[PDB]
């Protein structure tokens, strides 16, 4: 039975509004609905993985994951198996999976993170969890944060709380947040951006919903502005909004947006919003491609309506060489040549570079950098041919080639990171210098840019 090369993946979203689901949720894991949706013709053939992110969920572990299965064994005849389920207050998560993957599944870890302070700790956070299949390792967040239409802000500072403190996937990883630990990096939730426009537009805005003309609520969501204006999500990914507003409903019709102040929402208009939303993160050059992104339409419980995204998932195998795993390949090298790290911190204190990969024994410190001032004020730090040659454990060109490199750029007076990257080894060519680039991060902000050149030499 050959390893598999690609893997569906079905990502859930519902926020469930404290109440039990009804009896049929099928079409929630069909895509069936508004937006993009799933072609009838795949209806009985089973997700590889199914990750189910819910909020404000009043049902125990037990209860949701029995009408989970059942949901999922209804549609496909699959028996699937619980990699995990992790929930904070009434934020939870579960990963399914079918039972052919039970033994390419490996390093499961899950973890929650509390967001705010005194009055705003205690029901807002995010739960996730991640694993290794085969030699890809995935990443999954469920995240509720602040409401309001006025705390974008918070929000904002929400999110980096939640990829700073989340401790997921390989901890020797260490210069690394979740937004670099992971092939693949899903985040989803009831994010709570709303479209912002004037209270006075509520009955307008359902006007353009029921004529399904999307464009200029779509241009003043919040998410979407704030990613424009690189405040948030940074470097991720989400597919384009073709479905109505998921929120907020009357329950059990979509016929009615429940928009006006009333006591129970703290006299807050709740105009018709996009909070329900997945977004991702892939290495460069793996192959990720968004199959359907929409919400149910016959799922009337909540005031959110369930929204659903698939993927196509690029995934390799785990290798194995008559050298690594267990020594090196010395058939394999990577160079780095005229590499420089250009820096947006005031500091002066020297750099050296950390090179980590599951392609490497263990990770690579390089030797200080040379500081320059750049031309508009910045700091550059010049690594010139300098770099130590790195040794990966296995040569063969079919492995090499779909390996990534996360570089660190570190203080060597206090051993933190200014900024955190990636680079893909699927080149163009071997044996041949070839530009590299990656932007640098720390904290999920923007702190840098790292380019220069690659030499890649395969066994081929
Ligand atoms: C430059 C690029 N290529 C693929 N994706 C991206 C980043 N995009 C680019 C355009 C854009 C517009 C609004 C909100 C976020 C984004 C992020």
């Amino acid at each position: 039975q050959p390893e598999p090369d690609m893997i569906t993946i079905f990502i859930g979203t519902w926020n469930m509004g404290n109440a039990p689901p009804p009896k049929k949720i099928t079409s929630w894991f069909l895509s069936k609905g508004q937006g993009k949706t799933r072609d009838d013709s795949a209806d009985y053939i089973p997700h590889d993985i199914y990750v189910i992110g819910t909020q404000e969920d009043p049902l125990s572990e037990k209860e949701w994951l029995e009408i989970l299965k059942h949901s999922l064994q209804e549609i496909t005849s699959v028996t699937f198996k619980t990699v995990a389920i992790h929930t904070l207050w009434n934020i939870r998560i579960v990963v399914l999976a079918k039972p052919e993957h039970e033994n390419r599944i490996s390093h499961i870890c899950t973890d929650n993170v509390k967001t705010g302070i005194a009055n705003t700790l205690g029901n807002k956070g995010a739960v996730g969890v991640s694993f290794m299949f085969n030699g890809t390792s995935l990443g999954f967040v469920n995240s509720h944060l602040t409401s309001g239409s006025e705390k974008k802000l918070r929000r904002n500072q929400n999110y980096m709380n939640i990829l700073r403190f989340l401790a997921l996937g390989d901890k020797k990883l260490s210069p690394f947040n979740i937004t670099h630990r992971f092939t693949h990096l899903f985040w989803f939730g009831d994010l709570n951006y709303r479209v912002d426009l004037p209270t006075w537009e509520a009955e307008t805005i359902i006007q353009k919903i029921k004529q399904q003309q999307y464009a200029d609520l779509l241009s003043h969501d919040q998410l979407l502005t704030e990613r424009r204006e690189q405040k948030v999500f940074l470097h991720f990914e989400e597919e384009e909004i073709t479905f109505a507003p998921t929120y907020r409903f009357e329950r059990l019709t979509r016929d009615k947006y429940a928009y006006t102040k009333q006591k129970a929402t703290g006299m807050k208009y709740n105009l018709p919003s996009w909070c329900d939303r997945v977004l991702w993160k892939s290495y460069p050059l793996v192959h990720v491609v968004c199959q359907s992104y929409g919400s149910t339409s016959d799922i009337m419980t909540s005031d959110h309506s369930p929204v659903f995204a698939t993927f196509e998932a690029g995934v390799t195998s785990q290798f194995v060489s008559k050298n690594g795993p267990g020594t090196v390949d010395s058939q394999g090298q990577i160079e780095f040549l005229r590499c420089y790290a250009t820096l947006k911190t005031k500091s002066q204190t020297k750099f050296y570079l950390e090179f980590h990969s599951s392609c490497l024994e263990s990770f690579v410190k390089s030797q200080e950098g040379e500081n320059e001032e750049g031309s508009e004020g910045e700091l550059v730090v010049k690594f010139g041919e300098t770099l130590p040659k790195l040794k990966p454990i296995i040569s063969d060109p079919e492995y090499l080639l779909d390996q990534h490199i996360l570089i660190s750029i570190k203080s060597s007076d206090s051993d933190e990171s200014y900024g955190e990257g990636c680079i893909a080894l699927r080149l163009e060519a071997t044996e041949t210098q070839l530009p590299i680039y990656t932007p640098l991060t720390h904290h999920g902000e923007l702190t840098g840019h790292f380019q220069g050149e690659i030499k890649l030499q395969t066994s081929q």
